[PDB]
């Protein structure tokens, strides 16, 4: 059982992003495997590991591996221990005294971690960088002023107490209204400016849940479905408005290729993760296609010839094959391997 | 290092549904982790493990799980001894004295198996269990299920004969499927493309009988038959979808048609994701086979000049159907996160 004693502050009771200062570097601490226990005065119990924060702090890294005994530091700044079990037997009540007697027995080598030092006067800064914490693998130039565009979304949303999934949700439904109600109606610029608009939904999405410390399995799952469901939904209503008013038949029947394609290069990787092997290989992803896709329909529906749409459409055809192959082919060689 | 003795025998070598019964024994007792010795007269090496079979018998269980000391039996037929280590210190180069010794000396309860004695006479029976044992069939009468293994034991004999492999099986039934689907049914042949599809989508069986039959179960093989499963039926529909938006002339159809299969992607995609995430969730009203089914027939039917009517409304069911099954996966993967949290 490992135990993790923080010191009450005035600092810990302000709310960040949603939650409180306190709640947030408790919940950090669980995700590292430790009961925390609040003190004004420590009153330590029998466990194994011990880690012992004194000063108010934001901790920004994600994931935090603790093994044996080390410690703690934020450029010069010193802002916990990690003492075993052994420990126990030396704290007499005298903070500054059984520390250092610990480290004049205990030679520990200094271990550097991603964290800020709370303090009144910074605390947008804290804000700032806990922001910049969450991104990645993003897009570095572009990532750095990326997080700068999708900042305020975040921070409003975190701010107005509005959940991931909510925005998710609400994200694919206006996907499916630009895609199944304009694009039917032969509005393709339109529809491609309201898909655009609620596409980037799931970054969002990805970002609050991060954020607000909801993550999981349910959330991963969400945002892939919801991410299959608009894709799916958006090539549907391609297909529709060609086959019928757009008066296409050939790039209507490349957009249906498209569609059970993507399906099934989707339906791959999810299989095979499925049956535990991986598969994280191929030229296409989700993103790049939509933009390609997106951009020559709303071209096209701005007056740009139909061909180009058409060239477009057998391309990402053709991506989605290959990539099909790719990951069939590595499946292969993984259970080949696994079978040997 | 577990080690098992199986005594050579004259039938050993007479091949069965493409193997022989000796390479089927030895390959069986290798699934259960054992080093397999055959032996015409027994020299014992130092092992943890003693496994003994004595009478030629042709093993039908599946999974067989050996824990401590025991005696194999099947259906009151003795087919085998477990000894431990402690038999090298008594075998003394008689069999049936040191067995019956160890026998006295030692008590072990009896484990029942799925086994049979092979003689000359019986062999057309062990094929035929073998074989029922090997297919499954989904909700089908004791009086079908006899009579469905009865009409694909020439088949699973033929293509045991042949050397096909279970993979070639899967991918050509696919391809027929296919043929089917996106020829047939765009040229307006809405029968010829069903009969074409039915013919070649019992090979999903066939696969899987021979997969199972020939000793190769693995992953890349459930992971093929799901595959081209998807494929297959995305095909189905991606055919009646094009033939009926261009000259089949109803866009209603074709419509329901285009909804259905992306539900239908939408249904396979959430087991699939759920499963990769590693909960489960195998409920549905709709089951594959039956849907297939309902599909091919109304499909036919309007084929033969059935008005198109029908298969609106087989659309319209399925669809919903589809619907509410995603209802049910989507809620109770819910509902598996919540509680994991809890
Ligand atoms: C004039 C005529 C021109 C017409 C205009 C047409 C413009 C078309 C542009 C297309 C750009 C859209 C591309 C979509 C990007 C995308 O979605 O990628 C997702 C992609 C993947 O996101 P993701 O798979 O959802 O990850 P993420 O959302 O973080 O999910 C991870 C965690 O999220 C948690 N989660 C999620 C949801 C939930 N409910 N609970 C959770 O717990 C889970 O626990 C997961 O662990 O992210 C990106 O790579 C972003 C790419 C950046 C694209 C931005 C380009 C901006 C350019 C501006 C162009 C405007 C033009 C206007 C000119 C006029
Ligand atoms: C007059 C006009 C009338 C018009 C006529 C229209 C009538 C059409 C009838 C359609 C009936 C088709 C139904 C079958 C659907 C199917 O494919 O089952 C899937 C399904 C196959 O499931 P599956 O996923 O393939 O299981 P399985 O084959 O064992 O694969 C599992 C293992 O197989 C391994 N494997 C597989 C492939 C591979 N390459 N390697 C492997 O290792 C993997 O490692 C897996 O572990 O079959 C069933 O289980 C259901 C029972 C079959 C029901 C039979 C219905 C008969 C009705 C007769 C009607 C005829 C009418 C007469 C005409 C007049
Ligand atoms: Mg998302
Ligand atoms: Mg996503
Ligand atoms: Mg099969
Ligand atoms: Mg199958």
């Amino acid at each position: 059982m490992r135990l993790a004693y923080v010191k009450n502050h005035e600092i810990y009771g302000e709310k960040l992003l949603g939650l409180t200062l306190r709640e947030r570097i408790e919940k950090t601490l669980q995700r590292a495997g430790f009961d925390v226990r609040f003190f004004d005065e420590l009153s330590l119990e029998e466990a194994e590991d011990y880690l012992i924060i004194l000063e108010p702090v934001l901790i920004l890294e994600r994931d935090l591996l603790l093994e044996g005994r080390k410690i703690l530091v934020s450029d010069g700044f010193t802002v916990g221990y990690f003492f075993g079990g052994d420990f126990r037997t030396v704290f007499d009540g005298n903070l500054q005294s059984s520390i250092e007697k610990y480290l004049s027995l205990n030679n520990l080598e200094s271990y550097e971690i991603w964290a800020i030092k709370l303090s009144n006067d910074n605390l947008k800064t804290a804000e700032k960088l806990l922001l910049s914490s969450l991104i990645g693998s993003g897009s570095k130039y572009a990532r750095g002023l990326f997080a700068a565009i999708f900042l305020p979304i975040a921070r409003l949303l975190a701010d107005w107490g509005v959940s991931p999934d909510a925005v998710t949700v609400v994200g694919t439904l206006g996907v499916m209204a630009g895609a199944l109600i304009f694009y039917p109606m032969g509005q393709l610029f339109w529809g491609t400016v309201v898909i655009t608009v609620f596409v980037f939904s799931d970054i969002i999405d990805g970002l609050m849940a991060r954020l607000l410390f909801r993550e999981g399995p349910w959330g991963a799952f969400l945002d892939s479905y919801l991410d299959r469901v608009g894709d799916s939904s958006v090539f549907t209503g391609i297909v529709i408005w060609f086959f019928l008013g757009g008066a296409n038949p050939t790039i209507a029947i490349l957009a249906l290729i498209c569609l059970v394609l993507s399906s099934l290069v989707s339906y791959s990787k999810a299989r095979a993760e499925g049956l535990g092997l991986t598969a994280n290989v191929g030229i296409a992803e989700r993103s790049e296609r939509l933009v390609v896709v997106l951009v020559a329909t709303g071209l096209v529906g701005l007056g740009i010839p139909s061909w180009v749409l058409l060239v477009v459409l057998i391309v990402l055809a053709i991506a989605s094959v290959v990539t099909i192959f790719q990951r069939v082919l590595t499946v292969r060689e993984q259970a080949k391997a696994w079978t040997a």
